[PDB]
RNA sequence: CCCCCCC
RNA sequence: CCCCCCC
RNA sequence: CCCCCCC
């Protein structure tokens, strides 16, 4: 009975992977992109949005994708975006008088944000006593950062829905971004937030763009507590969409008794398949989801009920699994995994 | 008795793959083809199918192949034609006042469409309040791959017949294409389906066509969610018309008692023979009933009657076999098996 | 179809 | 998010 | 002849 043998999932892959053939897509839309160059006049911009009320926060999300152009280049941007599958033509950014004319990006919107900022500008220099820290003001140097910040922090919660991303953004930025928001007052995370996400799933090879300056920013030798901050946030997002795998592996260090049932061992040889893939395909295997890439799918657990409901009662039984909306199964299993995995939580057994 | 040994099926397979000659079929034939650069064009149409309620929708299926060769190219098509053994010759694409000229799609036909298409638009623009949301809208970006998405629902059913092919696709479409259902609620299911099934059943190098697509989606590093959807449903494809092979594998896995009875065992060498030769082709081998490839059938465990029974009856024991409307050649084992695989299933044993 | 928690 | 002492 | 279920 050795030879009666598949491999179906490896198969799979291996037709994914080897093609011939290159996908088109998005072959007659353009994209916005700013050069370098204007890196010290989008800053501004980038911050401007920040310590003020806005009635409209419709375009801030692009505004923080200009940023990350100018921190990447213009060419290396083009280049990210024909290498993500995408054919988006790249448009460049001018200046008039001054001000920005970003692609996609009506300029009354940019007016509108400018004469808010500098009314709220001039009604907190008039009544106040004029001492306004180097922090405080618009032309801040990590002000891009912390919007791209609440943009991470949306990005965390692209496989989530639309609403529980917008709550648990809200709720970390509260914390996570205190600093700021001590600095700016009225910085509405909610709206721009809400144009992240419009924007992350309108244009997905933003998404492939965000991953590249997490990357750009990770590698570099230094920075402020801005970018830490926001690579600390770019990693947490790392494993998004594959939290099943993650729970499997708690599961596996947490001795749990029930993985030696039958079904779970008829399914553990294609559980391994499935971490084998995760390792065939390597380092780039976590953004899988987070790019949407449609390879994404050949990781999921779906196909092993069994095997996924023990994983869950395990992740239950622990308190991990908080509020996971995920389907279970097989009840059975997953309640007899989630009274062992609380009974060996409750135990306090030392070496 | 060592030297009393046949090797049947690997000399079959030798015979098959070692031909020094081309087969050549569909000389006098012509198919069309749409270029990459009328890909935002196509999309229109692609989509203009979906919102409004047509009284024929006879050409949807080439629509949906159209927006494929958008996506590959007219070359690459050209190439993956000639390759799939059929010397069919592209006719390409062109447009008058604007709209399309698609090479067997009567201009009558393409007319219509848009005209229903516009007058659906008017009226729910002229009753409603004008707030149509950014996915309503005909020339959504991904509304060409929800059709696919219906041509893959019924793609995954080639092996089957038309009339579960049809229900089925109208069962899953209901739950996978809930989204689109919301956004398009006039959009007929079944009519595409079987405009879907009729093009792949005449023209079944446009089967090829469509694995290259499906390829080409899975190796592209992005991809939004319609598209992950299409590649989810293709690999779900995978094995089809190989569904005996997976159940043997699955009864395998059981560990079922009967696999070791005199009949089995005798047949299991040349069942091992089989799987030797799907492991042979490789990854390629699920693709092969899709195709239609006529290398196909070197797969078939039909002759081994006793081990096909005693898997249909792990199967059915386990609950898997569904409605499958397979033949069980020897009933006695059929019913054992079953008998004993409800046994395992109910019993709860943990190791 | 997949995904879905917390930091 | 991370970090947080003493020399 | 082969294929035939569910997701």
């Amino acid at each position: 009975l050795q030879g009666i043998h598949l491999s179906d999932l490896s198969y799979k892959h291996a037709i994914l992977k080897e093609s011939q053939y290159t996908i088109k897509r998005d072959v007659g839309t353009t994209t916005a992109v700013t050069p370098s160059s204007l890196q010290q006049e989008i800053t501004l911009l980038c911050g401007e949005i920040l310590y003020a009320k806005h009635a409209d926060y419709k375009y801030a999300a692009e505004i923080g994708i200009q940023y990350i152009s100018t921190a990447l280049g213009s060419e290396r941007v083009q280049q990210i975006l024909r290498n993500s599958g995408s054919e988006v033509q790249v448009v460049l950014t001018r200046t008039y008088s001054q001000m920005l004319d970003i692609h996609g990006v009506e300029k009354s919107w940019v007016e509108e944000i400018d004469k808010e900022a500098r009314k709220t500008m001039a009604t907190l220099l008039k009544e106040s006593s004029g001492n306004i820290p180097q922090n405080q003001r618009p032309s801040a140097p990590d002000t891009p950062i912390i919007l791209l910040c609440v943009g991470a922090l949306i990005f965390t919660k692209l496989a989530s829905t639309i609403e529980v991303g917008l709550e648990t953004t809200v709720r970390r930025a509260n914390r996570v971004l205190s600093d700021a928001l001590k600095r700016y007052p009225r910085m509405d995370i909610p709206k721009i937030a809400r144009s992240f996400y419009d924007l992350f799933e309108q244009k997905v090879y933003h998404r492939s763009l965000f991953i590249e300056y997490g990357k750009a920013l990770g590698s570099s030798s230094t920075g402020s507590k801005a970018e830490s901050l926001f690579v600390n946030i770019f990693m947490q997002a790392y494993g998004a969409g594959q939290t099943m795998l993650r729970w499997g592996v708690i599961a596996r260090s947490s001795n749990n008794i029930m993985l030696g049932h039958v079904s779970v061992q008829a399914e553990l040889k294609q559980v391994t398949e499935v971490y084998d893939l995760v390792r065939e395909m390597g380092p780039e295997s976590g953004l899988l989801h987070l790019r949407q890439s449609p390879k994404a799918g050949l990781l999921s657990l779906a196909n092993c009920p069994n095997f996924a409901s023990v994983v869950l009662g395990n992740a239950s039984g622990l308190g991990i699994i908080g509020m996971y909306r995920g389907r279970v199964p097989n009840t059975e299993l997953f309640s007899a995994a989630e009274s062992y995995a609380k009974s060996l939580k409750e135990s306090n057994k030392i070496n």
